[PDB]
């Protein structure tokens, strides 16, 4: 009786890992498919900047004042 | 050296295996409930240069400029 | 044969101590952070904030009213 | 049964291994990167200082000066 509950507990292990083995891989190929932080940051920061960089060139505020000038 | 032991070490190994499996689940439920970080950047993104477009689009320096005119903005 | 036995049972369970705390630290690293949309928030909040403040400072002001004449 | 037993066991404790590797290259992964509030502090100071450097320069008032 002793070492059928052996045999029961040591097959229930190794099925046990294909399903753990299965999320693992899961996770790296989670962590695989997207983009490190530091070039996403540089992408949209680089935007941030370029979209003002241009409106501040723009000088939306000239009109008035070159009314007030004419 | 016998089979009892052996026995316990089965048990002890399956028990914490399933411990494992659990929290590598976890793991996953959680890398997983995180978002896109390229889709929640371009949204965050937007909402700065809205905001510093509108505050821009105010000329808040006019009014200054505009009173030594002698002309109401 | 239980000798061997015993040598592998043990490697298993010395093995699963390692992965045990890979996970625990897995675990704390990702528990143990701010929701990506939190923290991108206060910093966003933080740039308009900081920029906010120099553009109603209103800077180039000076430099205009002198040559108005006004100073 | 008992060298059924002593495969089935060989067996885990290979197959293990390549989790743990597996498990130790998660970890690495997650390592490999600086905190997502820690990069984001320093790449918002230079969106600030920037367009300080572009705000501080005026480049609306050589239209309005040429008008004076
Ligand atoms: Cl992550």
């Amino acid at each position: 009786a002793n070492l059928n509950q052996i045999q029961k507990e040591v097959s229930e292990i190794l099925s046990d890992q294909k399903s753990m083995k299965a999320d693992i891989k899961a996770i790296l190929e989670l962590l695989g498919s997207q983009n490190p932080i530091k070039e996403s940051l540089e992408t949209v920061a680089a935007k941030i900047v370029n979209d003002l960089t241009k409106l501040i060139n723009d000088c939306p505020c000239n009109k008035e004042i070159l009314e007030a000038l004419g």
